[PDB]
C-alpha cells in the first residue's frame, strides 16, 4: 500500500546523457546509436534567442564547432543537421549503452519521466504530465535544455520530451524527439502565454480508484451521475470532458474496486462543488492530475 | 524555476540490485562488493512472521538455499550471517557495477530516494522522508522487501534504509544497512502501532523559501515573530520544535531571498492558523515537509 509520484528508474537514460557546447553556450543532449539530440538553441547566444534565424546561423556553424562530452571524453562530430528544433549531431562512436528505445509524441494527459540534467550530468528525476495546454509544469534551472521526459516498457525507453524553454509564468515548453514542439511554442523569446491549464479529469479519476485501492474511502457517496451531467460540472471547473473512451480506459479500475466509473465522477463532482473540508486524499489536499489510469495500474501492481 | 519532488538518479542503485530467494520467499537484495544485504525475514514464511526466532530460524538454513540471482544470472553464496534484522550473504563474485558507496543511520526529518523493486528488478523511483515517528510512507507492495533508500553526494551512494514491513495503517517500516531499524518497530508481525506524525517544521520553512524562489509569494505577510512564539504555535499544530539549529541551517536560504528565518515562521504561522483559503504553494495545496533545506539548494542551484 501507499501511493506516490513514482518515477521511472532512470539509469538506462542516465547512460545517455552528454553535454554538447556550441560557442558559450553549453547544453544536455542524448547519445542514442551514433546521433546526439540536443535543442537548436545551442547555436543562439542569449541575444539571438530574441530574435533568432536558425538555419542562417546554423551556416556559420561547422561540426568542430559542435563540442560534445560523454562523462570526461570528447565525442568526435562527423556530421550535423537541423530537424525541425533539434540538431542531430552524428557522432563516430555508438553509444555503447544505448537501451532498446522509440521516440513517441504523447498526448496531453500523459505522464512522463524527467530526467534533468546540467552539463550532460543527471541532477535528478520526476514524474511529470503534458498539460492540456502543451506546457509541462517542470523543475528547470539554466542549463537544463535538452534534458529529455520518457517512459519506459520492462527494457524499452520511449523518449517523449526534450527540454527548450521556460515561458515568462514558470510553465516549461519542448519538443518530442523529432524537433517538434508540443503545442504553438516556438523557440523565439517573444510573447508567448500559455493557455488555460485544464485539470486532466480521467488521471483525477484513475488517482481517486488509487486512493480506494490504498484505503482512503472517505469521499466515496452514495450517489451517482451521468457523463453529460458530470461534463456540466466539470467544464465549470475547468475540468476537461470526460469521454466514453476515458470511461472505457478506467474499465479495470472499475472492475479491481467494484466502484462503477459514473459512481466515481459522482464522488469527484462532490468533491468539486463541496471541497475537500480540511481532509486529505492520498497525503494530498487537492485533487491530483499527474497519473494516467496505466499508471495507477502499474504502480498498485507492481511492474518491473 | 519549478519546484518538484525530485529524486536522486537510481542507475547507480539499479546496478546493485539482486532478486534473493529463500524457500518460498522471494524478495529484493543490494549487491555491494562481495556481499549481498537483504531482510532477514527472507528465511520466514508468513505463518513464521507472528513469533519468529530468527536464530532458530537460521540454524535450519545454508548458504545454498539462499538463491541469490543478478539479471538472469546466479550468484554462488558462499557465506551467510545475520547482523541485527539483515542477513549479509557473502558470494563469490564482487559486483563490477558496485559504486562508491557508505552506510548511514538518518535522522527523522531527513530525505532520500527509494527504488523500489520486484524480484530484483526496479520498478520506480521516488522521494520520501524519514518521519519524526520514525515511520516512512512509501508505495510497497509484497515483494518490495529489500527495496533500498538511498541519498547521493556527486559519485558517493549514502545507503540509508532497506524496507521490512507494512503496519497495519499503510505506514513504512525498515532498517539502516547495519539492520537496525528505525524507531521501535520489529519484524514480527504483532500490535506496532505508529506514534504521532508531526510535521518537519524546517523542511517546510525551506520549502517555503523554495516558493518564494519560484514565485509564489502571496502568503508572505508583513510579520515576525520569536522562536518560543512560533513554537508555542507549531505545538498546538503538531509541528516539530523550531530550534536555533534549524534558524542556523535556514541561514542560506534567508541569505537568498533577503527573508530572514524569523519572518517566514511568522508566515507559516499565519499560513497554520489562517489556512490556505483555496489557494496553492508550489502547486500544492497543504504545507510540504518532504523537503529539506539542503533539498531546496540543491535543486534551486543545479547540483549534479
Ligand atoms: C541559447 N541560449 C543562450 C538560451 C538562453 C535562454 C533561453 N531561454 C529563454 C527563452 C524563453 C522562451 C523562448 C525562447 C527563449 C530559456 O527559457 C531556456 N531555459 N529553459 N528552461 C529554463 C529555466 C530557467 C532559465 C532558463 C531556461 C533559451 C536559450
Ligand atoms: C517473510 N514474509 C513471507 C513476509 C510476509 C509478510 C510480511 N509483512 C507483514 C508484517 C507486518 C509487520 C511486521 C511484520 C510482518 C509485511 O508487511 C511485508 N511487506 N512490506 N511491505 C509490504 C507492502 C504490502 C504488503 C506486504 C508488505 C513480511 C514478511
Amino acid at each position: 500500500s501507499g501511493f506516490r509520484k513514482m518515477a521511472f528508474p532512470s539509469g538506462k537514460v542516465e547512460g545517455c546523457m552528454v553535454q554538447v557546447t556550441c560557442g558559450t553556450t553549453t547544453l544536455n543532449g542524448l547519445w542514442l546509436d551514433d546521433v546526439v539530440y540536443c535543442p537548436r538553441h545551442v547555436i543562439c547566444t542569449s541575444e539571438d534567442m530574441l530574435n533568432p534565424n536558425y538555419e542562417d546561423l546554423l551556416i556559420r556553424k561547422s561540426n568542430h564547432n559542435f563540442l560534445v562530452q560523454a562523462g570526461n571524453v570528447q565525442l568526435r562530430v562527423i556530421g550535423h543537421s537541423m530537424q525541425n528544433c533539434v540538431l542531430k549531431l552524428k557522432v563516430d562512436t555508438a553509444n555503447p549503452k544505448t537501451p532498446k528505445y522509440k521516440f513517441v509524441r504523447i498526448q496531453p494527459g500523459q505522464t512522463f519521466s524527467v530526467l534533468a540534467c546540467y552539463n550532460g550530468s543527471p541532477s535528478g528525476v520526476y514524474q511529470c504530465a503534458m498539460r492540456p495546454n502543451f506546457t509541462i509544469k517542470g523543475s528547470f534551472l539554466n542549463g537544463s535544455c535538452g534534458s529529455v521526459g520518457f517512459n519506459i516498457d520492462y527494457d524499452c525507453v520511449s523518449f517523449c520530451y526534450m527540454h527548450h524553454m521556460e515561458l515568462p509564468t514558470g510553465v516549461h515548453a519542448g519538443t518530442d524527439l523529432e524537433g517538434n514542439f508540443y503545442g504553438p511554442f516556438v523557440d523565439r523569446q517573444t510573447a508567448q502565454a500559455a493557455g488555460t491549464d485544464t485539470t486532466i479529469t480521467v488521471n483525477v479519476l484513475a488517482w481517486l480508484y488509487a486512493a480506494v485501492i490504498n484505503g482512503d474511502r472517505w469521499f466515496l457517496n452514495r450517489f451517482t451521475t451521468t457523463l453529460n451531467d458530470f461534463n456540466l460540472v466539470a467544464m465549470k471547473y475547468n475540468y476537461e470532458p470526460l469521454t466514453q473512451d476515458h470511461v472505457d480506459i478506467l474499465g479495470p479500475l472499475s472492475a479491481q474496486t467494484g466502484i462503477a466509473v459514473l459512481d466515481m465522477c459522482a464522488s469527484l463532482k462532490e468533491l468539486l462543488q463541496n471541497g475537500m473540508n480540511g481532509r486529505t486524499i492520498l497525503g494530498s489536499a487537492l485533487l491530483e492530475d499527474e497519473f494516467t489510469p496505466f499508471d495507477v495500474v502499474r504502480q498498485c501492481s507492481g511492474v518491473t
